[PDB]
């Protein structure tokens, strides 16, 4: 019955049929994005209407369409022809990944460049890289991909070990025209292989690792009902899946006594971007938005037991659309399980003689995705004590280049002649807040140091200050680690027993934000990435910090546009957008496959409860 | 045979006998600190000499002594009478914890103050709080404790729920004189109990938690030999225990092919301090150094299976001295085990078709200690990929006060009339570095942003810079989270295959450092806490950032004195001192017993290896 249930195969087939019948899904059409739309606000009316949003691409060169359909009524709600030079190109298709290599393989400029380097064209792989927006006039309104080459010596060879530097090409994937081929000069192609399964490279595998067994003889402490509704240790939520954002959490709430108390209405990673910091023309254009341009959900991995998720696991197998509207299941694409988390609370008291120890645990909801060379794990955690946390785990193979003779200020060396250009991985968490309901506000909290003097004669005092963010214009905030800056989301109309408004405190990692010059294309296209925290007023159509159509969009889209409305956010339905990321100067240890590195954020209750919420946890 | 073996009961008995025979341990003497001394530098001579350092207190008012003895030769190496007004008082004795309450119970001023508040003296507990150094002339050279009162309604009652504000007393624990009683006025004593085991407060315990079983059917992957030598997944180290610092790690090294490569010679938490930020005279003097003043090792908990350490556990049971020189075992005081740590490395490659997943694990060495109201877990982690990490877990019961009518800028409210003064918990990690040997240097690494212009026409470039710290005078460093500041410890004489010096990168959490005004007593006594990173030249007698005798020391001791020597640290035997801590504005959820909060740091290899060190990890 739940309006937050996962999309079904049947629903996806209905969308296909509705689209087909309406004349919108002929043979030259491709579905570039398809997702179910969340229930609308003020929906306490009881009138379920399952709607899906679709981006439809045309391979024959006709303009694409944005379409919303109702799978309840079988109707097309809206169908709008898009002007891509205006509002952006559609997300990259998986079926386009091979096109760049294929178009270049018969191009004389490209073959010439390969020939100079003595590379058999049959062995040259070409990365299908998003183009962004730079100085090339002919690219406006064209569906462009850029291509960088990597040699693959044999079918099972890791191409990333063999970048072809000094060469890049641009292709119109629709007209099938190679628009430009740029050769700045030959660089040696790194010769060492990067094959991390080769005994030559790995050496003899370890025999020292003894097994670790994690089991639950009574089964899990959480229940799953209605397909995706989770209940666990007072927590309640719905686990959604969208082909763009991946795992999405809905209706995060905590059972406090008799009350079901909302905390976050919707939590997602609404964008991620990987900007490169190498000023070489071969790569200075490169900034892929894995979420917005490539859609990380469609590449979610099937997670295998004992390997990806250890212990007592419950899987969801979300259904997506293929490029033709057929339902495709990602089997075991989402892991759900609880983990022991060490000590929760502990005290041995010298006066009462009481010794007390309780253990902690967390509910984990996760998926792993792959987009070319890079692979990410996305993890949401719910803790017994009311803490909510997200963690991204970055791994895969680093994007490579030549390492210049004489070195580089913007590239690191991984192996002889093999380079790794500097880059960032920057995420945006979109948190549709609902602290005890929708009437919320955000305060910026700073530590306040105090001067020695009257009222502080020993110079020991320190304090804190809170600044309420009242309007969107003043809600674009930056980190200040030195002054312990956090942000509190509170409900001014809902007070705890000490008569203070209930709250949750956001703790950032205070990692560097976007490093690019503010006049850069990427600073404009990824403006969200330039500040740590944004607060907006909720709106149905404000979904992504980068706007709906990120691919080849000229800039200013998303958050910087939304906040221009300068709406009231002081005791209103608001959305917090947190930017957090990793700045990556690759190390030799990252090669030839990268050990996981992590980044994320958490929120902890701040006077949300009237006392510790874990006093009723048993002794074990 | 190892010179790094744990102290034995027999060794401690030898120290007692040697001290007794030398006339240094008569009936009025107490051992305030006893610990074994690490092997000296340049010790490739093969001549074991187990030495112990002892601080000896006298309860009759005679001056204390610092004594070093050899348990090999049975000799007193040195015995020096201390002038405590000059160099500081000795650490607080456990047997002194009860003295403050006992002395005050027959004092007329104290009884008067209690009587005004209608508190039965039999029910009033008094915290034995370190005194620090302020304006009280009579305190120089006196062994003083300050006392704050808490009512305990019955034997098993949590006194912390019932602070007696507006009252503090000072006592000379040797002369048994109450020097001052200060009553600034009556505050209501908070009436609600804080008994977290009471069904009235906890409510019905949860029945929803299903068991989680962690077992190793083949046993652990690490070996323990020689009592405390650990070998695990290429790691090698010795686990020490000192009554002051607690668990200490020695000779951390990594087996890389045929080579045993040193990384850290000695790792410890060499000090921790908890400064309070309430300008009330009742508490404005309060800054306890749990390590330096109280000795956290002597209060290490006996850790029980299934409760404190879950899984396949191997315990050490370290031996310490009691106040009379008798050996006392802390049974199961140290936990050692390996934990699964999720995904280590993962890639599904679109061109090779190879799907690859490896799991991570970490070796954990930990202990838990209790000092009055507060309890801490100290955890060291070694990861498969070469990462070293420390984590402190803070729990117990928060130090309480009245909550002022009309509120407070320096105290938070936990319950009706119950306050929690603002404070910090600040740690100093002392890392005696040995990156591939003792010839080390430290660089400060900052991200460098670049301006759009010639050579960076698209404004996308960013870089990094490194600054070698050459002399101690310039090695006092502060965090800069905004510019991604880290510190690299390298060996300029040991290069990897790409001909770069091998290194390890320190990643700080960039939490606020000491907040007190720089003119404060605590800023002088805890100068280390005012900066994130110090580098010194190794010296035998430079052990603690606060000096040897922290209790009632007037200031300037430790690091600020050491760095005055302005020694060469560029390619030399050096020691890194990292300050990291939590700034605590207590929340209602922290009451009546605090959920664990954490803080720490890590180091990751930075071109230490010639490629990823975990390519030989099996597939599971
Ligand atoms: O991450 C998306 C960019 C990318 C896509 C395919 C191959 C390499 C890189
Ligand atoms: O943490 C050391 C200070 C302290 C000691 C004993 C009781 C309360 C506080
Ligand atoms: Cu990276
Ligand atoms: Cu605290
Ligand atoms: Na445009
Ligand atoms: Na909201
Ligand atoms: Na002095
Ligand atoms: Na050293």
């Amino acid at each position: 019955a739940s309006p937050f249930r996962l999309a079904s195969a049947g629903e996806i087939s209905e969308v296909q049929g509705i689209l087909r019948t309406a004349g919108l899904l002929g043979p030259e059409k491709r579905i570039a994005y398809l997702g179910v739309l969340d229930p609308a606000r003020g929906a306490g009316s009881e009138a379920e209407d399952r709607r899906f949003r679709v981006f439809i691409h045309d391979v024959s060169g006709a303009r694409p369409q944005e379409v919303t359909v109702s799978v309840t009524n079988g109707t097309v709600i809206s169908a709008v022809e898009l002007d891509t030079a205006a509002t952006g190109e559609l997300p990259v298709l998986e079926e386009e990944f091979e096109v760049v290599e294929q178009l270049l393989a018969t191009d004389e400029r490209w073959l010439k460049a390969l020939a100079a380097r003595n590379l058999d064209v049959s062995k040259v792989r070409v990365a299908p890289l998003s183009a962004g927006v730079f100085e090339y006039a002919e690219e406006r309104g064209r569906r462009i991909l850029r291509g960088l080459a990597f040699v693959q010596d044999f079918p099972e060879d890791s191409a990333w070990a063999h970048p072809v530097d000094g060469l890049v090409a641009y292709v119109d994937v629709v007209s099938k025209e190679v628009t430009r081929v740029i050769d700045t000069g030959v660089f040696p192609v790194p010769a060492e292989h990067g094959n991390y399964t080769d005994p030559e490279l790995t050496g003899p595998l370890r025999t020292t690792q003894k097994p670790i067994s994690i089991t639950q003889p009574e089964g899990p402490s959480f229940t799953v009902t209605g397909g995706n509704h989770i209940e666990w240790e007072k927590w309640s939520l719905d686990v959604g899946f969208d082909v763009r954002e991946g795992v999405v959490l809905h209706n995060i709430a905590f059972r406090d006594g008799d009350r079901l108390r909302p905390i976050i209405n919707r939590a997602s990673i609404a964008e991620m971007v990987v900007p490169y910091g190498d000023p070489s023309p071969i790569r200075s254009w490169q900034n892929y938005f894995d979420t917005g341009e490539y859609l990380v959900g469609q590449y979610a991995n099937s997670l295998e037991l004992g390997c990806d998720c250890l212990g007592d696991i419950t899987y969801l197998s979300p259904v997506i659309s293929d490029a033709f509207g057929n339902p495709r299941e990602i089997r075991n694409g989402i892991c759900m399980h609880e983990e022991d988390w060490g000590i929760l609370a502990k005290h041995s008291d010298l006066w009462s003689g009481i010794n007390y120890t309780r253990r902690n645990r967390r509910m984990v909801i996760s998926f792993f995705t792959t987009i070319g060379n890079y692979d990410y794990g996305f993890y949401w955690y719910l803790y017994l004590d009311g803490t909510i946390e997200f963690e991204a785990k970055a791994t895969g193979v680093v994007f490579t280049s030549a390492f210049p003779e004489g070195g580089s200020d913007n590239i690191s060396q991984l192996a002889p002649g093999l380079g790794a250009p500097f880059h960032q991985h920057i995420f945006s968490a979109r948190l549709d807040m609902a602290i005890d309901g929708f009437t919320n506000r955000v305060e910026e909290e700073d530590v306040v140091r105090q001067t020695m003097g009257p009222g502080n004669e020993r110079g020991n005092a320190f304090s804190r200050k809170r600044t309420v963010l009242t309007r969107e214009s003043e809600a674009v905030r930056e980190a200040d680690a030195r002054t312990g800056r956090t942000w509190i989301i509170s409900n001014p109309e809902s007070k705890n027993r000490l008569n203070e408004p209930v709250g949750y405190k956001l703790h950032a990692h205070n990692q560097p934000t976007l490093l690019a010059d503010p006049g850069s294309s990427i600073a404009r296209r990824a403006a969200f990435a330039t500040k740590d925290l944004w607060v907006t007023r909720y709106a149905d159509d404000e979904r992504y910090p980068t706007g709906d159509f990120v691919n080849q969009h000229s800039g200013g889209a998303g958050l910087p546009s939304y906040i221009a409305q300068d709406r009231d956010i002081d005791g209103q339905d608001i959305v917090v957008w947190h930017t957090f990321g990793l700045t990556h100067f690759p190390r030799v240890e990252d090669w030839p496959i990268m050990p996981v590195d992590t980044v994320g954020f958490k929120l902890r209750p701040e006077g949300f409860f009237d006392r510790s919420p874990v006093l009723d946890v048993p002794a074990n």
